[PDB]
């Protein structure tokens, strides 16, 4: 049962993209895959598959996605709204709004910030996922369980990307406006911005065009069970929102909107506010990634329960490229659509890095387990390669939820010192990077942004 | 041209398949599931598509929102608790909540569980809110009932109480220590295996659900907003399919597990006095008579834009379903239903004689009648009386607009007093006007709702 080519705005321009993607789609069992592209005054939409396969319907640019963690940039645009206003400070500690706040470390709890929370430099335990409810006070208790989170490092010492802290983030939205995220969400971006359908509950999407997550395990992908995510991960990741209208955000962001933040204010948002992963910078909220010269990309991924989503855009050059899938292997093809997107509107080179082995002699010291707190990573010597072997712990979305499909293996080859990238399907793409201590012993795996600790 | 989906016999339902498939293309209904259980056999029909938007096929397990028909389930949680010796029907309602109140003070101390069950409080029936989509909503709703004035007195006048469930859907929530949906799982839901049977968008969301659809005057279109409030959830909330209320018509049947024992499914299906048109008030359950032995309990179901009625015949093993999603497939929920009795039964239906009178005598029905959801007109067009609806807005929520008023329909008598309209899409929605007694009409009974004579 092969993919299907919706909708294509332009079929010349596009037909690279529509080739490209509808193999892609056909390899890893995507069932859907929509796509939109910003240049200029242009705007290049294309839909492919279906939106859900028990309940399939044709993914067209104004299908709504579950944009996942997307929605941090959302808080962080809404944040730098109450920075404007001379509401808020990014320097203010974030007990100065939440006095009742705490984590497992008393001296981290009083010394946070709220750029602490934005730029993912705060430390604790990042991914945990409860639920409260679906009550207005499901984010404030959120914050409130938080008192039992560990430290895994120190504030500002190795850089760990934070779930939990968007938890915090959010709610000081709450505190100051005195509404909930989602009316505030709604009040401060949403509707001054023109975004029509951008919703968080599932009570407003049912009536029109939207897309189910997929997992893909051996037999191959299936509809992904919870659909929603809890209530107080709404600031985290809980918005849901098509192409048509992640164009609308794009034009905001790129100066070429309304203005609820200046400029001045929103380039801000993407200036490198120190280091992130992966060679990637840590703008507020925006991650950025330097390409060719002044060539920079700045954006952010998204994935919840079967929908990994993607949303990248060139500042000064009035470009932007969005792609949503609806299965957990989707996140192949964002990649693919963000490349070809540069390099097709914007004619620029990209930064392959050179993919190199070594000794097997010197890949057996990075081979052992290496535990998170969503999964474990398992790197096993074969041949002449590691090998990439990830096990789901449990515990996404619901702290109930089963362990969702492992994904097969996949070869880690080095790009740099003690710097590798997956080569094989469907982990392709995702780098990698051995933090060491300072005896010179591995401290830490940073994978995906989250750190597993090496357990041998 | 509508496409059939899905058929259990299509031998059997040779004739029922053709009936419906014309009755769609006339109201504009753009699909409807059917199920029909006689005995051991069960006969299901998948029909249209379950939204004009984003058509999909409609079939037996499709999720339909079945509307009030959730008051029989709400009392079923209740008979439940009155089994267990936990609550009592003859208690009031102030034993179970003892902080509740309505406007007026006596009523709020003699009101009981039984008054809820069978629509006799007398308060204002059609009061609708939000609270929010947390476990306090319906904690909120009840205590804002006590503003809610009195139409008529308690144990007077027989009338649709929607507000009434609300408290009665409480008094669950309190017995149980449990939230009104986890409660509904924990006494009839699980224990009579019924999976897709949900509240939320977010439950219902990855299956294959029906949206709603209003006619409109440039035709159908999907009714927005699909939601209902969350504090709604026991008077008309739930949203299941055809699959799953076979097992729900099953266990009245006797034919199923007993968490409520036998004369107890036999004293909700007694009647404990007259309701509307005929029909007859049991514990929450709605019997109309037809033909000698056979009697019609069950239930209607109407939200935003999703017609649905639910039938059993007790001592026969026969039960009915009819769900539509339009506000013009009540049509097809009498049509199927009548076709089913007579089909598989072999009855008669009470098709009522009509009798013309004089417009002398008419122009004293006719005039303005007040409502509190719509407003009536009855209006003389020749020889008939011609009832004119208009909706006020108000529902789902109180600042929803209002609907498309429905066509004017004429009015025939079939009794003193007493009418049913003959035209669609109001055909066979009969009418009772309520005499005070000074001999002038005090009440004009629609829909199972009282209407005020203008001044």
């Amino acid at each position: 049962g092969m993919v299907t080519v919706n909708e294509v705005s332009d079929e010349a321009r596009l037909r690279a993209l529509v080739d490209r993607v509808t193999g892609l789609m056909t390899e890893l069992g995507v069932p859907g895959v929509a796509v939109g592209i910003l240049h200029g005054d242009r705007e290049y939409t294309a839909g492919f598959g279906v939106t859900s396969l028990e309940n399939p319907l044709p993914v067209t640019a104004g299908t709504l996605f579950q944009v996942g963690s997307i929605t941090k940039t959302f808080t962080g645009t809404a944040l730098m709204r109450l920075v404007e206003a001379g509401r808020i400070r990014l320097e203010d500690p974030v007990r100065k709004y939440l006095p009742d706040f705490r984590v497992k470390d008393a001296s981290v709890s009083a010394a946070v910030t709220v750029r602490h929370l934005l730029t993912h430099t705060g430390g604790w335990v990042g991914d945990y996922f409860e639920d409260f409810g679906l009550g207005d006070d499901a984010l404030a208790r959120m914050v409130a369980a938080m008192a039992d989170l560990p430290q895994i490092t120190p504030p500002d010492t190795v850089w760990a990307y934070n779930n939990a802290g968007f938890y915090v983030a959010g709610r000081i939205v709450e505190v100051v406006t005195g509404k909930p995220y989602e009316s505030a969400l709604r009040e401060l971006v949403l509707d001054p911005l023109d975004l029509e359908h951008a919703y968080f509950f599932a009570h407003d999407v049912i009536s029109y065009r939207f897309a189910v997550g997929h997992l893909t395990g051996e037999a191959g992908p299936f509809v992904a069970r919870p659909w929603a995510l809890p209530r107080c991960a709404n600031p985290v990741g809980g918005l849901i929102t098509s192409v048509r209208e992640l164009f609308k955000y794009a034009r905001f962001h790129l100066g070429s909107g309304p203005n609820i933040l200046s400029a001045e204010a929103r380039r801000l948002m993407q200036t490198p506010a120190g280091a992130a992963d992966a060679g990637r910078l840590m703008g507020i909220t925006w991650f950025i990634q330097p390409v060719d010269g002044d060539i920079r990309l700045v954006g952010h991924g998204g994935g919840t329960n079967g929908q990994i989503t993607l949303f990248n855009f060139v500042p000064g050059r009035n470009f932007a490229v969005c792609v949503l899938t609806n299965s957990d292997r989707g996140g192949a093809i964002n990649a693919e659509v963000t490349r070809w997107a540069v390099e097709s509107f914007l004619g620029a080179a990209w930064p392959e890095p050179e993919i190199y082995s070594l000794p097997p002699e010197r890949l057996a010291t990075w081979a052992g387990r290496y535990e998170g707190v969503l999964s474990d990573i398992e790197l096993v010597l074969e041949g002449d390669w590691l090998v990439l072997k990830q096990t789901p712990k449990g515990g996404f979305p619901r702290k109930d939820s089963p362990p969702r499909p492992a994904p097969p293996p996949s070869r880690l080859g080095f790009y740099a010192p003690d710097r590798v990238v997956a080569l094989d399907l469907p982990l392709k793409g995702s780098r990698g990077e051995f933090l060491r201590g300072p005896d010179g012993s591995i401290a830490w795996f940073r994978f995906g942004g989250r750190l597993f600790r090496p357990g041998q």
